[PDB]
């Protein structure tokens, strides 16, 4: 009998160690449930994460591209362009149109086209011209020096010729 | 008899079975508290990059409309400038100044204006002049020959007077 | 006698209890290892992003700095380079060189340097020159006569070269 009462003491004692255990298991399910949520949402967040920065790393790749773009294009300008403030002479592979005036030293020195001309006539002289030449004239008439003017004369018309064809081919005049 | 052998033995068992469950109930304690640990320290983390990625977004918001900015004065610049390069010719809607002189095909066609001028008087003749005009000078004196002259040189002149007119009015001269 | 059944009930009811929470634990643990292997996962997946944002915020760094650069680089072009569409006068700290012409209000008015000259030799006459000097003519020879046309002639010559030197110095004839 008293044998079985050390059995009922055991028992009981058994009974409250399997109630702890039984106890400590269901605390230990729902933080692990707890935990296993956060887990969860960790893996949704990390998840959004590696989606944003795989997007801001292509968009960076673009940012680059578009940088890339702009710097060759202002390197482009930077060589091409007629700068007002550079000292050093100037080329364009072009001609060039202004409007109203070119200037040099801030002075005007070609404006538009002068119209109004009727263009002379016949052969221009770009040969010798000696414009110190006196021209003897004596008490009595001579035709060699009269025809010394008239051919004097006639070199300085087609000399007048060449000038104003200048001009005109110019575009200086009409 | 074998009564109380069979229930000591069973109690044996189950007491060794409950201190099992105890100590094997521990170690997933110690595990759990490590991976507890281990998602607070996670979250902090993410939470981190949570906010490290909301401020870059944020930036690349800006790249972008900095990109925006400087593509669009690069392109109105590229349209508006005068370029070393380009072949066809290209105008101006404003009147040019320059250094010293213009030149054509890399030789100088106009330089500063040229002063020491005395303007010259008189009726400019912009109407027909013909420089092949042959003047006769015979053996003898003529008049009306002498007087063909005449009316040539003032010509000449009036002629000289439109060319230079046109120099001044043009700024090449003053 | 009537007691010990009572054991054998209690003792059948902790063998289905203990066997309960060691099943209970072992579904724990596949759990917490569950756990435990995502965990591992998701550290490698927020490391590999916290070194990300590290160098995706050292490359915004550098973007910034590059559309500084590229910002100050547009702002001096547009202050410096000549614009084809503004009206007012622009003036070349410069020289300029151009291809084939120079144009005002879309006329040609220099073109090309032209070559074939000879150089007038002589006084070029800068004072004052009246074209509208009338010269006498008489029934008669006269030597005043034809005199004052030798030196209306010779003024005429010398003005031309006056104005041919101008032409030339300029560069518009050689
Ligand atoms: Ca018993
Ligand atoms: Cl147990």
């Amino acid at each position: 009998q008293v044998k079985n009462d050390e059995q009922d003491v055991e028992l009981a004692d058994h009974d409250a160690r399997i109630a702890a255990n039984t106890k400590a298991i269901n605390i230990l399910e729902v933080r692990l449930t707890t935990a296993e949520g956060k887990i969860v949402v960790l893996r949704s967040d990390v998840d959004y994460l590696l989606d944003e920065v795989i997007d801001i790393q292509a968009h960076l790749v673009t940012v680059d591209q578009r940088l890339d773009g702009v710097e060759s294009d202002v390197s482009d300008i930077k060589s091409d362009y007629v700068s007002k403030t550079v000292t050093e002479s100037q080329s364009l592979a072009s001609p060039l149109d202004v409007k109203t005036s070119y200037s040099v030293d801030g002075i005007q020195v070609v404006g538009a086209r002068q119209t109004g001309w009727t263009a002379a006539t016949g052969t221009p002289l770009l040969g010798s011209f000696n414009a110190n030449q006196s021209y003897t004239v004596g008490t009595t008439y001579t035709q060699s020096e009269v025809a010394a003017l008239a051919t004097g004369l006639e070199q300085a018309r087609q000399r007048i010729l060449a000038l104003e064809t200048a001009l005109r081919l110019h575009g200086l005049i009409d």
